[PDB]
């Protein structure tokens, strides 16, 4: 993925979360500082931010990332796509991590209700990736399709829009 598809990939919390468009911040609803204030100095009262499980939304009143272009949001993929799991480090280290989306399901996971995809790696996921997108490229589109959620030991759980 090239350098813009990686900036849009910002430190959230306990996690991550992805610019998908200059006014639209999507992360893993878990994820998000509580009794935050402001996020990206915007206060939080002027944010719209819409939860469907642990998939969480966060509209801007105004464009903060405008040199990133809107980028097709979709709720998981196709079965059998392999999607990357864009995993960003604190040390800085990019590890993009190739995963196969598998059934599309709602299920609870440590007494939370989770819609989304799971998917199966292909140097593993840890508790601080969360957020992180899952991108694949659909003929000349890149398309996003849910944030990381969850993961078991190579079971991963891509939480999708509702
Ligand atoms: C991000 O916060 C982490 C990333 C996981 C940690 C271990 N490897 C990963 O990729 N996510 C979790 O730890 C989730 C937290 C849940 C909180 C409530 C909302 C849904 C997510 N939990 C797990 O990843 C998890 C729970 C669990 C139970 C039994 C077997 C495996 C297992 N994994
Ligand atoms: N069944 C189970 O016990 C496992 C346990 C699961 C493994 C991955 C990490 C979190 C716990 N759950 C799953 O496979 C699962 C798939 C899935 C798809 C969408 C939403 C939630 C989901 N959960």
């Amino acid at each position: 993925a090239p350098p813009s598809i990686w900036s849009r990939i910002v430190n959230f919390g306990s996690g991550w979360g992805f610019w998908v468009s200059p006014s639209l911040f999507i992360t893993s609803t878990h994820v998000i500082p509580q009794s935050a204030k402001e996020f990206f100095g915007v206060p939080i009262k002027q944010i719209q931010i819409h939860k469907s499980g642990e998939f969480c939304r966060l509209r801007f009143p105004k464009p903060i990332r405008t040199d990133v272009t809107g980028m097709i949001l979709e709720e998981g993929a196709p079965e059998g796509t392999v999607a990357t799991l864009l995993i960003k480090r604190p040390t800085g280290e990019l590890m993009p991590l190739a995963a196969r989306m598998g059934t599309h399901a709602t299920m609870k996971i440590q007494g939370r209700t989770v819609g989304g995809q799971m998917g199966m790696l292909l140097l593993g996921t840890t508790p601080g990736d969360c957020g992180c997108p899952y991108i694949y490229k659909r003929g000349n589109d890149y398309v996003v399709i849910g944030v990381h959620t969850a993961a078991a030991r190579n079971t991963v759980i891509c939480a999708t829009q509702g």
